């Protein structure tokens, strides 16, 4: 399932091992593979959550494709316990994609020209920009090169993997109404795939972990 | 399927995220999820290793559940760059289980006493050993105190999750010759569920990245 | 300075880059390089610790050289965001020397034999474990397999290379009635250290993200 | 001192811990802390290198402040094994500061434009994209929205430290024909001044596990 972001963005899982019952074996290193015990490991997964020993929720891990523009994917490469694979624009021409915020992105910001205004704007300089990094591609210059006259509001993309206690990290700082609103966006979208995948664990990181301001109500 | 190892060990593989194409679509950061497609695919995997841009490989993972003894859990425990649980001494009580080496572990050196005997007396400290930890677990001292006496060649389990790029630097290292015996072995029995599940990345490997010197030939 | 800690282990610091206006340095990206400025500074360290921008305390680093028993550096080993080298039993000869806790380290359980019988029963199996040791490496056997008859409380040494952002992490797991004993005593010798060195970090650490419950009173 | 690198940017070695003898002594574990001892320490440091038992070498540890294109960053915060700490431009207002190519950047390249005139267009449109940012700043949107529409060639300036292991990781993949040429201008200058810190670490680095193309000869 593609959840949509953005104007142009997405996140999709692509791949996960493991659930919640993943991180109950792991903490008692079970030789037994047997089913659910709801009331027994939901206790074990809050006692670990509660008292901060996380090393279990390592054992579970997810992969996802991220659709998001430059300055959105510098900050969330800054997570560095997970893996990353971008688009690079050494190798291929690089698509006419930009995030345009929408009129509402400015609301409670008083502005001197009206916010449609800003929005043509944005989208005046990125469609010169891109005129230019066409017309070096054309002329013969390297793409390395000439790709450094785009905006920091182009779509990359790339597949992120991560296991449940960075992805908590992460959450803790990204959903959170100080990291910035277009992170944040995707912050959201991957708080509710985590909740999809490992219900208990993301119960008990809300009651006693989450350390954000955003995703309990 | 458990591979056992040493007189009383064991390497069992308890999950897996991704396979060979879960490489090539990280690499690629492929929107399309069609099936193998050998020529490129498999070119695509050696170029990477060839030019050592392993990062591709981060998105294929295992868990493992591990018995081995303490002084192998030491030496594997270095490996940082993995998530590890293991059984606590602090909270359980320990299992009379040793590793005892066959008189064949020491083919090659002379020694002023039989090898039967080596054996011999390596049996006879950890059955006094595991006596004194029994007579004070039973005396009422804590078992975090008791356990300090019994010997590095007590077993332990632990569970190991690890990228496949971090499980070809520990078989660089450790399938070895170069690496203690003891941990060879585990080493040997990881690489051949690496082998199994993902067999061009394994194949790959081998031609162009192993730096060992017995998994080859 | 050395700090003794236990019956025969220590821990020293050997070499320390950066001081409290590293962090400030770095948080702020200063050309300058000017002297203290109190105010300024103590407030700035006390908003990063308070909302958990930790990561310009990363460019504090110390290094450290510890001995302590093996069941000890088990624990200290799972800080894997640091770096560390021990002595191997494989290449050199292992020297007799065990802890044997005191009796006072029972305090408050009540056993069925006394504690200076516990004692003495700890000296006697670790001295007939090194007798065994030693007849082995006599007769011939190579070091890495006769060292496996040691205990758990024989003592080793190590360097450890860490920032103050993974200290901080471990004094929080490490100072804390929750973790053995042993290394609590260790882990309150490093807080003494840390607080000559950095004493801003360290108090607005206390102040603000300390999660133990023993260093502040 | 300041190494000037490409038109406006810089690395400078802001602070440094340890230096080879740091290495020997933390692979050898040592109590003494006498001086140099060129025959024996320089063979330690071979043998390590030439094995590949770099840890010893994590603990030499170097913190610099480098100033480059956001398009070279990028490259360079994808090494995670080492601290960044980068001005942000969330809170402050960001310089006119722009990498514009030399015209012998396109050496090699036949084009259908005159490379002087490539460095013209590269110019025209950073200063109609600096222009926009300049009005929706002075117009009252905020800046972490307004900064978009800058271009990847803008300069920004972090911190980065990183121990001596990581950094030959770096000099591997970034001092190599391979990489893009603006991020080699960067490893050259970062590979000098390893030099004048780690004679005999970075002698045998070149000698035995130097993977690039540039730094030999
Ligand atoms: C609101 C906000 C404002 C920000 N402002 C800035 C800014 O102005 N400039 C800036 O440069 N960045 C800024 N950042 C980025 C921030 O500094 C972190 O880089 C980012 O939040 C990743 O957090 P992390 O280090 O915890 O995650 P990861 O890098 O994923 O690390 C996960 C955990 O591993 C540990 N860890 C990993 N590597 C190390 C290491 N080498 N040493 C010690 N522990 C380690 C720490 O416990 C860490 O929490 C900001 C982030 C937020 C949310
Ligand atoms: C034959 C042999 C003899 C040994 N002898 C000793 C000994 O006498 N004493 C001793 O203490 N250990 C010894 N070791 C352990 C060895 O020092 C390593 O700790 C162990 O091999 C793990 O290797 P690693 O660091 O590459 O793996 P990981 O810790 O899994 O790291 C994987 C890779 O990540 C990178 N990395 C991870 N963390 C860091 C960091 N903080 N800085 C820079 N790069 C990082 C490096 O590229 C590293 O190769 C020996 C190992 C072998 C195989
Ligand atoms: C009281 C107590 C009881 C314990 N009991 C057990 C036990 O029974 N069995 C057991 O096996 N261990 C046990 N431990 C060890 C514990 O599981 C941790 O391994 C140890 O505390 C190191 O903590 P850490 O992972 O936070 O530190 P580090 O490994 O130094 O990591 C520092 C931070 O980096 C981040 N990080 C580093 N690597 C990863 C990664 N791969 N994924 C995600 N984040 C990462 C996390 O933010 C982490 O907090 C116990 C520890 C304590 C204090
Ligand atoms: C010529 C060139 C082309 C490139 N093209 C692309 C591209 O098209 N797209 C792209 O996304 N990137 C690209 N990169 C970036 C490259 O994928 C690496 O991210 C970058 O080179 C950092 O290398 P590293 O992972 O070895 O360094 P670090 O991240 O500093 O890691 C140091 C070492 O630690 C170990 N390590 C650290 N973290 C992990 C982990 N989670 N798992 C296993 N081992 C770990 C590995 O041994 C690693 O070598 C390219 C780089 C080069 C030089
Ligand atoms: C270079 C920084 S990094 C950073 N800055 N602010 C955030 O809120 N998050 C981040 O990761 C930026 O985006 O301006
Ligand atoms: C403390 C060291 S660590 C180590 N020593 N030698 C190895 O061959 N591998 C290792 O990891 C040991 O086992 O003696
Ligand atoms: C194998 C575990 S690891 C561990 N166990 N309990 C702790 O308190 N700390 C730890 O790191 C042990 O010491 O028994
Ligand atoms: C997003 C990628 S990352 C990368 N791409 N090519 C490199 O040579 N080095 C890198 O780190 C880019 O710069 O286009």
């Amino acid at each position: 399932m593609k959840i949509d972001i953005l104007d142009k963005g997405f996140v999709e899982l692509v791949d996960v091992m493991g659930n919640d019952l993943s991180a109950v074996r792991a903490a008692r290193v079970s030789f037994d593979m047997g089913l659910k015990d709801e009331e027994r490991d939901r206790h074990l997964i809050e006692y670990l959550m509660k008292h901060g020993h996380e090393t279990p929720f390592e054992h579970i891990v997810f992969t996802f494709h991220v659709k998001a523009p430059i300055f959105v994917a510098r900050q969330w490469f800054r997570h560095r316990i997970a893996s990353y694979n971008e688009l690079s624009g050494r190798y291929s021409k690089l698509s006419y994609e930009f995030y345009i915020p929408s009129p509402e992105r400015l609301e409670g910001y008083k502005t001197t020209i009206p916010p449609e205004r800003v929005t043509e704007k944005i989208s005046e300089i990125v469609d010169k920009a891109y005129r230019t990094y066409l017309e070096l591609i054309e002329s013969g210059v390297p793409r390395e090169v000439a790709r450094i006259v785009l905006p920091l509001n182009l779509y990359t993309r790339f597949f992120w993997t991560v296991n449940a206690r960075s992805l908590m990290n992460f959450l803790n700082l990204r959903a959170d109404s100080h990291a910035q609103w277009e992170i944040q966006q995707y912050a959201l979208a991957i708080a509710r795939i985590f909740k999809e995948k490992c219900p208990w664990t993301f119960e008990a990181f809300l009651k006693y972990a989450y350390k954000g301001d955003i995703l309990k109500e």
